[PDB]
């Protein structure tokens, strides 16, 4: 349907893994935290969806 | 690449439009985010770069 996107707004580093998280903003101003993959910047629109 | 992750489990809260999944991803680790409707347990989401 709709892609489902959100705003990357922030970029921040999970210390347990050696990995990226991402605050990001959703359609409704919802924000949550999420791990992404790498080369993400803040300001990307990152997508989740079915493979 | 493809950061990946399996749909373990999936809840509508009737406070949002999308549902919560709780995904697995590839080392055991597992998470809530959010998932497009239409996402069923058993699934496996992709989170990529528009």
């Amino acid at each position: 349907g709709k892609k489902f996107v959100a705003r990357v707004v922030e970029l921040l580093h999970d210390p347990a893994r050696n990995a990226p998280v991402a605050r990001v903003r959703f359609e409704d101003g919802e924000e949550r935290l999420i791990l992404v993959p790498e080369g993400i910047k803040v300001g990307d629109v990152v997508e989740v969806k079915k493979v």
